[PDB]
C-alpha cells in the first residue's frame, strides 16, 4: 500500500518528519516569496532561492526545476525532513549532483504552503536569515467546501530519479524503518543504541580495515531527532563530525550531513541492516593503495563508553 511505512505503522506511531516527507511528495511546489522575520518582504532581492521542487519520501528523492519553464537546473539528490519527535524540525537537502548539503528549519507546512528558514539578502545586500515560502502549484484550490472539487495536475517530473540500488552482503531488514534499526529510542526519547565499525572488507571478503581506518567510528544515531554523531571508537571523544541522518529508500541507503569541523555529505548505499549488523560500501583503499569497492561493516557496541551527543 505505502512502500514507505515500512512495517505498515499507524500514523501516530511514525516519525513527525517522514508524515511531513510524505506530505511534500503529494504537490508540486514553487518558491514565491521571501521575508525577513517581521515580515518585510524581500522577494525581489532573493530571486535566487526561488525554485521550482519536486519530492519523493518514498526514494527520499528531490529535484529542482526552472519556475519558468519546469526544465530541471540539474540540481537532484537526498532530501529529509528531520524527525521532529524529540527535537525541532529541519529540511536537510543533500545535492547527489551540485555538491552541497544545507539544513533549512521548518517554519511552516500546511496545505499549499511549504515555508523554511534560509540565508538570504536584505536590501542593502547584508547576509540575513529570511523565510522561503513556497506554495503548491498542482493539488486543491483550498477554498470553500467542494462536492465534486476541480483539483490541478501535477505536472513536474524527475528527469532521473533515484538509482536502483542492489548491492547486497547480509539481511537486510524492510519491515522496520532503518532510524529505528540503528537509532532506537525508548518512549521517552532516550537514544538505546550504540555501535562501532568492525571491520572493512572488499568485496571478496578480504579484510582490508588496515588501509581504511578512518571510516572505523563508535556511532551514536537517535531515531527521534535524526541525530547521529561519530566519536573516536579508542578514547570515546567526538571526531567532529555530527548532524543529522536517514536511512531511506526502502532501508538501501544511509544518509548524512556533517554541520561540525568539516562540512560534507554523504549517500551511502547500505549491503547489510539488521539488529546484529549494518554494512554500507563506498570507494576506499586496499593495502598496496590502489582505490576499491570496500565495505564497512558495523556490530552493537560492546564497550565501555557511553557518550552524549556534543551539540
Amino acid at each position: 500500500d505505502n512502500p514507505n511505512n515500512l512495517g505498515d505503522l499507524p500514523e501516530y506511531l511514525r516519525s513527525v518528519g517522514i508524515r511531513q516527507d510524505e506530505g511534500l511528495s503529494e504537490k508540486d511546489w514553487a518558491g514565491t516569496r521571501v521575508y525577513d522575520r517581521n515580515g518585510n518582504d524581500l522577494t525581489d532581492e532573493n530571486q535566487n532561492l526561488l525554485h521550482a521542487i519536486k519530492f519523493d519520501a518514498t526514494t527520499s528523492f528531490y529535484e529542482f526545476f526552472d519556475k519558468e519553464t519546469g526544465e530541471s537546473t540539474g540540481d537532484e539528490g537526498t532530501f529529509f525532513m528531520t524527525a521532529g519527535i524529540t527535537d525541532v524540525s529541519r529540511l536537510v537537502i543533500i545535492s547527489e549532483t551540485k555538491n552541497y548539503q544545507g539544513v533549512y528549519p521548518l517554519r511552516t507546512l500546511y496545505q499549499d504552503t511549504f515555508t523554511y528558514r534560509q540565508m538570504g539578502k536584505d536590501k542593502n545586500g547584508n547576509d540575513i536569515e529570511v523565510f522561503v515560502e513556497n506554495k503548491a502549484t498542482s493539488g486543491p484550490v483550498y477554498g470553500r467546501p467542494q462536492p465534486y472539487p476541480n483539483n490541478r495536475p501535477r505536472t513536474l517530473e524527475f528527469t532521473n530519479g533515484r538509482r536502483a540500488m542492489t548491492e547486497q552482503t547480509g539481511q537486510i531488514d524492510v519491515n522496520r524503518q532503518g532510524d529505528e534499526i540503528i537509532g532506537k529510542t525508548s518512549f521517552d526519547g532516550t537514544p538505546q543504541l550504540l555501535w562501532n565499525g568492525t571491520k572493512v572488507v572488499d568485496k571478496d571478503g578480504n579484510d582490508v580495515t588496515s588501509a581504511n581506518q578512518n571510516f572505523i567510528s563508535l556511532a551514536k544515531f537517535d531515531q527521534d531527532s535524526s541525530k547521529y554523531e561519530f566519536f573516536n571508537l579508542q578514547t570515546g571523544e567526538t571526531r567532529g563530525d555530527y548532524g543529522y541522518f536517514k536511512v531511506g529508500n526502502q532501508n538501501k541507503f544511509r544518509a548524512h550531513v556533517s554541520i561540525g569541523t568539516n562540512r560534507y555529505g554523504a549517500v551511502l548505499e547500505l549491503t547489510e541492516l539488521n539488529d546484529n549488523r549494518f554494512t554500507y560500501t563506498r570507494m576506499g583503499k586496499d593495502n598496496e593503495g590502489n582505490d576499491i569497492q570496500v565495505y564497512v561493516e558495523h556490530e552493537p557496541y560492546q564497550g565501555t563508553f557511553n557518550p552524549e551527543f556534543t551539540f
